[PDB]
């Protein structure tokens, strides 16, 4: 799918960003099921955000769990049986 974030106009606000989805693609994509390529963000990851990437990272792994199939323990039903 490319680039989406073509909004960000500014340096600050597209580096910051494309770090962002970087660290989204990565993680997200491979925990849940969400559709984007890692290597199309290893290759447009600005190491002056490589901190924020990591922020965004491993808070996605926190929601990694919680969030839909593709490993959720947790989320289960009605408290009666897991899935």
């Amino acid at each position: 799918m490319y680039d989406w974030n073509i909004a960000a106009k500014s340096q600050e606000e597209r580096d910051k960003v494309n770090v962002d989805l970087a660290a989204s693609g990565v993680a997200y994509k491979e925990r849940l099921n969400i559709p984007v390529i890692a290597e199309q963000v290893a290759r447009e990851q600005p190491e002056n955000l490589r901190t924020y990437f990591m922020e965004r990272l491993r808070h996605y792994r926190q929601l990694s769990l919680q969030l839909p199939k593709g490993s959720d323990p947790a989320y289960q039903k009605d408290d009666a049986v897991k899935k």
